[PDB]
């Protein structure tokens, strides 16, 4: 056991070290495309021509970098240009004003917020840089980060793994159904920020389902966890910060 | 005498995202700077206020980036601007006209270049790309990628691993005694011109110190090596190619 934790740890560590390269990747591109003279270019004079380059400069990059959607906001929050344009999903023309990665980039210049997709209904990292011009704001560059990749990996690797927010919220789940979940208590009169904070309303915020919980010596625990398709069994979690963010990554290994 | 044979083979799948992640974060920032008609106006029309411009241009992405330099060269092979531009070893001037990375550069439009750091000693990924004008090239736009990080993540797995090129030499690895060593035999006439490639010329280029071996099925093979911290022992061996580059990665599993 004191065998199994040791090897939970190193797994935790190196889920953690991924989901924190993967995050990273996807910042580079709102950090590039930020000072982008195009990007700039196009905000200052937005014609035609102008922003139809930029359609197509921003699908070359969500496909090379591999962002659900990369997407330029103007000055007062209407998408002017996105990777998505050629699709019947062409975010262009949208309003993201009531965005939060929108309007807190206006404000503090960066924002990164997880939140469900409006039209698609699909979670995931809006990562957001404004774009500035000599004396005085432009609009908005956003690249939305999808995890069902790091996702996908860890319910291949046979130890299951979620990550939750300060406030205490899964975001990234190997196992679906507990996305939204909690991991604290949680606060009553904190609900529909946060409901509103994730673009949901509607979600759980109900316990992740894990009953008879031991606390250990080394700091694991044990847990019984009814997970999809299976009869219940027992777990051993470890947990580990995942470095450059603020979020725990918690992990079960099959007793 | 069972298959963790199943364990090796995602152990090092994990190992070769967390090492595309890693680059890829990287090949976004030549990716576009190099069509970036700051980049190109300096290059085309340089003048000191141009040209600070871009140093702390380049300063700020680098320190985002967690790049180890980024850096912008002429035509004729001398670098204008460089991310290192007010510290001591400031890249700024130096001749470059003759560096792989530069010349492949200028004649493919982009390249991904092993070196060893002239005067830093340190080896890393050089990725870079043509900057093209209305002209024809007029310079190159370099950012240097090094693996500390992720030789620490994989000497912390317990499970050594290392990339080989398609020359069969080692590159990155998770011991340092063992960079620049060699799955291949590699035939007399051609040490010379792959150290030169490397930069560095006093690479060992001698055969991975441990044999053993037989195949297979797959392609497998048993293994016992060389290392420290505990004599000698017994390793299986998985072999995996890591997606987006020509890399192998290969690792090995104490008994």
């Amino acid at each position: 056991l004191a065998g199994l934790a040791g090897q939970s740890r190193i797994d935790a560590s190196l889920k953690a070290s991924l989901l924190r390269a993967v995050v990273e990747r996807q910042r580079a591109l709102p950090l590039v495309l930020a000072d982008d003279a195009a990007i700039r270019g196009a905000l200052l004079s937005p014609d035609r021509p102008s922003l139809d380059r930029i359609n197509r400069k921003l699908e070359a990059l969500a496909t090379s970098a591999e962002a659900a959607v990369i997407y330029l906001i103007d000055r007062s929050g209407v998408a002017v240009a996105a990777s998505n344009w050629q699709e019947p999903t062409s975010f262009v023309g949208n309003d993201y004003a009531f965005r939060d990665y929108f309007r807190l980039a206006v404000r503090d210049g960066m924002a990164e917020h997880f939140a469900m997709g409006t039209v698609s209904n699909r979670p995931g990292l809006y990562i957001s840089r404004r774009v500035d011009g000599p004396g005085g704001p432009l609009g908005v560059i956003v690249a939305k980060l999808e995890f069902d990749g790091v996702e996908a990996d860890w319910q291949a690797s046979g130890k299951p793994a979620y990550v939750t927010d300060r406030r205490g919220i899964v975001l990234i789940t190997s196992l679906p159904s507990w996305r939204f979940m909690t991991t604290k208590p949680i606060a009553e009169d904190r609900l529909a920020p946060i409901r509103e904070s994730l673009q949901f309303g509607d979600a759980p915020l109900l316990p992740l389902p894990f009953r008879k919980i031991e606390a250990r010596p080394d700091g694991s625990s044990t847990l019984d966890a009814l997970l999809p398709g299976d009869s219940t069994a027992a777990f051993l979690r470890v947990e580990t910060m995942v470095p450059s963010t603020n979020w725990r990554l918690e992990q079960l290994s099959p007793l």
